[PDB]
């Protein structure tokens, strides 16, 4: 299928363990979409102060479309030191790994997988 119905666990930035996917572009995506195959992906809600305290490169959730069964339809964008690869719509979080940190919400999205 080229879309996939995930419910993300949404975690607060300061409960994060794994504060990013890896070191490059190509490697943040591609553990970002393995992680969002294996159900182990968190989201954390982009505020004021939250990214600098994730690692470069991030790897954001951004809605790709104007939402089948509550499922807000969305794609993956990297960004190192101020570039973006990728260009979608507006951000619903940046993605970071899950390992077990409890969560305040679930986010509905269909992955362009």
């Amino acid at each position: 299928k080229t879309h996939v119905q995930l419910s993300l666990p949404v975690l607060q930035v300061r409960d994060v363990l794994v504060r990013g996917f890896g070191d490059s572009v190509e490697e943040v995506l591609s553990e970002a979409r393995q992680h969002l195959k294996d159900g182990t992906c968190g989201l954390v809600e982009v505020e004021k102060g939250v990214l600098p305290q994730l690692e470069q490169p991030y790897v954001f959730i951004k809605r790709s479309d104007a939402a089948p069964h509550g499922h807000v339809m969305v794609e993956l964008v990297a960004e190192l030191e101020g570039i973006q690869y990728g260009r979608s719509g507006e951000t619903l979080g940046v993605l970071v790994p899950h390992v077990g940190e409890i969560p305040v919400a679930y986010r509905k999205v269909l992955l362009r997988k």
